């Protein structure tokens, strides 16, 4: 029973699968992999058992996998911020310090929303095309003074170079589960399961559990003006969460907490889409409640009408 891999064809896809094989082989030695090069269609080469498993961004999956599938594994997470990509001649500068009505690139509701509000004299353009094509149009076409990107994108790229400004919670908040990797796999399937679970980080899953729930209760999907932040230290887990018009003009941004001591390991139901029984469930738990309540706190604060006109 060789353990297949399936993965997009894409540079960045591959790389990202690869680093989890590569983590799957420093626990099981010996343990033999294949790799098998819109991402439904993975999910149906699941269900013909064509593969075994699938590496995804974390923030690409729905808040609800469909049936019979489950995120077996959250690895953990590298750098959650977004990043700013200036044009060679703005080199060395900061959106901060950037002449007035310079086109910023991104086809982000969360990411342009939350700059139109901090800086109101920039324009924020969208631009299309993978993180190469971008690169591409930011350097030779004469149009875009700087772009935005996931600095987690970037790094796994080796583009680590590019990076202008990483920017913070308090210009711009991270999609939930924004670099971090969830792995997918057929949840009628303990075998796979039980292997991919060391690739559960603690921390990493309490946060995006945190994260996914506060999305979910807000009915909120990849793309709509959403960003959270999330921090553990000295037991407490803190959740940070915000929605803004496509404008950013009107914006409801709360923080809530929770005493929940950072885990050791070991039949319940998954949670947002995550399967994690080898780690302690009163935490997961403790953690959903979390997004829980400071969703139903911008609800109460007419959060959900902010959302459904932002939906054009
Ligand atoms: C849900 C999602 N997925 C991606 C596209 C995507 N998905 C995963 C990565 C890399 C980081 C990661 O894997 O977390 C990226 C690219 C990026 O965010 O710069 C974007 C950004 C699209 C754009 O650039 O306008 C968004 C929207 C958001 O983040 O608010």
């Amino acid at each position: 029973r060789v353990i297949r891999v399936g993965t997009r064809k894409s540079q960045l896809a591959r790389i990202q699968t690869d680093s989890v094989v590569a983590t799957l082989k420093a626990s099981y030695p010996g343990l033999q992999f294949e790799i098998i090069a819109f991402t439904k269609e993975l999910e149906h080469a699941l269900e013909k058992n064509e593969v075994d498993l699938v590496v995804h961004s974390l923030k690409d999956l729905p808040t609800v996998l469909p049936p019979g599938f489950t995120i077996g594994a959250i690895c953990k997470r590298e750098n959650p911020h977004d990043a700013v990509v200036f044009h060679p001649k703005f080199v060395g500068k900061t959106l901060e310090t950037l002449p007035e009505k310079s086109v910023v690139g991104t086809s982000s509701l969360r990411r342009a929303a939350q700059l139109q509000r901090k800086f109101p004299h920039l324009e924020f353009r969208s631009i299309q095309g993978n993180l190469n094509t971008r690169l591409r149009k930011l350097d030779e076409q004469q149009e875009f003074s700087a772009i935005i990107l996931a600095t987690a994108g970037l790094q796994r790229m080796g583009w680590h170079n590019r990076v202008g400004q990483i920017l913070h919670p308090e210009e711009c908040m991270y999609a939930v589960g924004q670099g971090a990797l969830g792995v997918e796999v057929r949840a009628k399937d303990q075998d796979i399961l039980d292997l991919v679970g060391v690739l559960h980080d603690p921390e990493t899953l309490l946060r995006c559990i945190a994260e996914r729930a506060f999305l979910r209760h807000l009915e909120g999907g990849c793309s709509v003006p959403v960003a959270v932040h999330t921090a553990m230290k000295d037991g407490q887990l803190y959740l940070t969460g915000g929605v803004w018009s496509l404008d950013g003009s009107d914006s409801i941004q709360e923080t809530m907490q929770a005493t929940i001591h950072v885990p050791q390991h070991e039949d319940d139901p998954q949670l947002v889409g995550i399967t994690a029984r080898n780690i302690p469930r009163g935490p997961q738990l403790a953690a959903q409640n979390l997004g829980i309540s400071l969703a139903n706190l911008l609800l109460s604060k007419g959060a959900k009408n902010i959302l459904d006109v932002a939906r054009q």
